[PDB]
């Protein structure tokens, strides 16, 4: 059956030496993958000159709304995704992670793009960097979206998630993606891409697909391109030395295989609940998705006195794990994806048995079965410091070796001896042991879950990488980083430090910054609707003379009788020299000056961003406030009954009769829009 | 009165009834000020100056 | 604060120096209100209601 | 408190219940003062001084 490849806007398939996809639980071939003869230069050309200006013409709020719309459209027809993912040997609970975690990644990146990203093509991440004493020369860092494509080369583990956790930072960052899934499970990836394309939500050229080898894609990439890799280390280290990638200097992000740890502490005794949740965490993480996930626990570090208890409780819990067909009832673990992956797991087990030991069903694996079944395997290494094969070789399945430690000093060394891991676990109830574990073991792990009795209730676990936490790891884990909240959309952008005058940086950033030109137009800025506000719409409020009675009435009403406000003696002995006005009263009298009393588009305030009191305000010291608009950033009006609005930011600059800026800060404010969109 | 903030969601029975809050609510800056009246020690101690406020978000209205 | 009348000849030290008064003055309506604080009996008597004020002129400023 | 006008139709609950208004009402001079707090610009403008009031009649009580 033809498994095509979405290139240059059309569904195409190759003609050549075709690899073929076997069914996992049964064994027959029901897909074939090939990409020979497909013009990759024309695919990259169509993407760059058709979908890259279409994505870059959108704002970040519109791209987040696009991600939310694709998330809803792909959550609606989610059952065909389970029907296509049942062919990968996974169960319903194992495919639930693969589908719903990717769709929740789309919802999470939609929420992050809606909350903290501007209504602009560009995104300034800094506030202001002053580079001049007079103030006429300043700078700030911009983040412009790159004008090329993102080549995503995924592994066979998560088609839906692993494509779809890279696709949301790519689209939200502003680039079109070209996804090369692994040819063992590309049918679910093409189901995902077809559900994306046949919806009219994304622009054309914004997503591509190759079910098969790229061939001539990497040899044609421009310097504005990025490549993200997930898979074996031997493939990605040869794609790092590719001559066009090192010649044009394009960012190659790699996620290789890692030796993830689960360290047990000395405080955990088997009468505690920590022991049972430790065993449950190891068993669930080793059996979920048949151990074919990149964050699966593969090295269990226990104390020497707790070797027998752990090595018996794991057997008593894992002999309940039934390995069979996912559709029939009473089956916990599914199967591997291919017989070739089964042979790879068995040969890595045979490498690990050259110096290790055995606790359970290990190398006994039937290679003649009609299905890629591998039993849950618990190994043992009595000399972990004298065996480098444990700390250099992963068996990518239900295999996880066990090894003792010596009183939390050998345990940290065995957790760090993995050569840089992708995930890690300490199960303790002592916070100082966790502090000592993060102080040494976070240098090699990109994610560490400290699991105790309070955390284990509502935890997502160890094999669900969160879309707002860094899914990366140094060394053997690849070196790159993914999913770091809004850190992942910065891999698809260029960070340009833009210099100039502040009145020029304000028109570049489309945000009034600190010292730009103002626009005072005789009416109050809180009387303006959202569409008639501009960043730079200022307001010079009338003055208010601070006195001793102001300090007295605010210290009475607030109840803040602080000695630098209410004592004549101790304020003379303090740094101020005399008693000063409350900073919160400077804030309150500022808001009394600039806030219009009438009913207008201003709905609520609810916000204050960065308050700093520079110089003290005294009695007999006047106060004048310079309200000016800073940042508009409308909201998408998620329903039709809800009022259209936008979160307008105002930079508030208070000053005295000497015009020095006491109490400069920034408020958020909800301002209703005139015309809606949804 | 003291601050001068005569906003309609605090000083108007009619307009706050038609707003999102339903009735007139306590000022957010007075919640801030009365909070500081609650936790700040009046006496002389190691606390020298305040000069700072990191991230203020008013979640639910105070009535 | 209470009336909400933050006029610049009453609440601004700078602009009252640049005005005809020379410095900031007492509100005329507060002179009226404190007058009525002085001459009005607090007890129950023959006075029923006020409802009236005939011809108010503020001649010299109160400091 | 501020003006000092502790008249029984504003500060007493017993005597104002037996009065013509039925209960204690807002001061007329505070209606005047809050009115002036509503319509007067705080900033410096063409308005120099007030000094005057022509014909004040309190028609209906404010509660």
């Amino acid at each position: 059956q033809q498994l095509a490849s979405f290139l240059s806007g059309t569904w195409q398939s190759g003609r050549g030496r075709s690899r073929l996809i076997h069914h996992a639980i049964s064994g027959e071939a029901l897909w074939e993958v090939t990409s020979e003869g497909l013009d990759m230069a024309a695919a990259r050309q169509f993407a760059i000159e058709k979908g890259a200006p279409a994505l870059r013409a959108m704002t970040f709020i519109e791209r987040a709304a696009m991600l939310k719309a694709v998330a809803k459209h792909l959550l609606s027809e989610k059952e065909r995704f389970y029907a296509l993912s049942a062919q990968t040997g996974a169960t319903r609970a194992d495919s639930w992670v693969d589908i719903e975690g990717g769709i929740g990644t789309l919802f999470t990146y939609a929420s992050l793009g809606s909350r903290e990203l501007p209504d602009d093509t560009l995104w300034p991440e800094d506030e202001l960097i002053p580079l001049s004493k007079e103030g006429g020369f300043a700078a700030r860092h911009l983040l412009t979206s790159k004008s090329g494509v993102a080549v995503h080369i995924n592994a066979f583990n998560f088609p839906c998630w692993g494509m779809l956790e890279k696709l949301a930072p790519t689209w939200l960052g502003g680039m079109p993606a070209i996804i090369k899934p692994a040819t063992a499970t590309a049918q679910l990836t093409q189901a995902m891409v077809k559900s994306i394309v046949d919806s009219g939500l994304v622009p054309e050229g914004a997503i591509s697909l190759i079910c098969g080898s790229a061939g001539d894609l990497l040899d044609h990439l421009d310097s504005q391109d990025v490549v993200t890799f997930t898979g074996s280390a031997a493939t990605g280290q040869m794609l790092r030395v590719q001559p066009n990638i090192v010649a044009k200097s394009i960012p190659f992000t790699m996620e290789a295989d890692s030796l993830n740890c689960c360290v047990l502490g000395e405080d955990v005794t088997p009468d505690q609940p920590e022991f049972a949740l430790f065993i449950r965490e190891v068993v669930r993480e080793m059996t979920t998705k048949a151990g074919q996930k990149c964050t699966a626990i593969r090295r269990i570090i226990v104390p020497q006195a707790l070797v027998n208890a752990v090595s018996d409780a794991l057997v008593a819990r894992l002999q309940k794990v039934v390995v069979g067909d996912p559709a029939q009832e009473g089956v916990k673990m599914g199967a591997l994806v291919n017989a070739e992956q089964r042979a790879d797991v068995q040969e890595k087990v045979n490498i690990l048995l050259a110096a290790g030991c055995e606790i359970r069903l290990g190398g006994q694996a039937d290679l003649s079965a009609a299905g890629a079944f591998f039993p849950p395997t618990l190994l043992y290494c009595p000399q972990p410091d004298e065996t480098p094969a444990v700390h250099a070789t992963e068996a990518f399945g239900p295999v996880a070796t066990l090894m003792p430690a010596q009183n939390q000093r050998h345990a940290l060394q065995l957790a760090c001896a993995g050569g840089g891991s992708l995930a890690g676990t300490l199960v303790t109830a002592d916070p100082q042991i966790a502090r000592q574990f993060i102080a040494d073991a976070a240098r090699t792990h990109g994610r560490i879950q400290i699991l105790n009795e309070e955390s284990a209730k509502e935890s997502t676990g160890h094999g669900s990488p969160l879309p707002q936490l860094v899914h990366g790891g140094p060394g053997r884990a690849g070196g790159g980083e993914e999913l770091g909240g809004l850190r992942a959309v910065k891999h698809y952008m260029q960070r340009t430090a833009v210099q100039g005058s502040p009145t020029m940086l304000a028109a570049i950033s489309k945000q009034w910054v600190r010292g730009a030109k103002v626009e005072e137009d005789r009416i109050h800025p809180f009387r303006k609707y959202f569409e008639e506000l501009q960043p730079g719409d200022s307001l010079l409020t009338p003055r208010r003379t601070m006195t001793e009675a102001d300090i007295v009435n605010f210290a009475c009403l607030s109840g803040d009788h602080f000695y630098a406000h209410m004592d004549k003696i101790a304020a003379a002995e303090s740094i101020f020299g005399e008693r000063v006005v409350h900073g919160y009263f400077v804030l309150s009298a500022a808001a009394g000056l600039f806030v219009d009393a009438g009913v207008g588009p201003v709905i609520a305030n609810y916000g204050l961003e960065s308050l700093r009191f520079i110089e003290p305000v005294k009695p007999g010291d006047t106060i004048q406030v310079r309200l000016t608009c800073k940042r508009k950033t409308l909201k998408k009006q998620r329903s039709a009954e809800e009022k259209p609005t936008g979160v307008v930011e105002w930079a508030v600059e208070v000053f005295n009769q000497h015009q020095t800026p006491v109490a400069l800060y920034s408020i958020l404010t909800l301002v209703a829009r005139q015309h809606g969109d949804f």
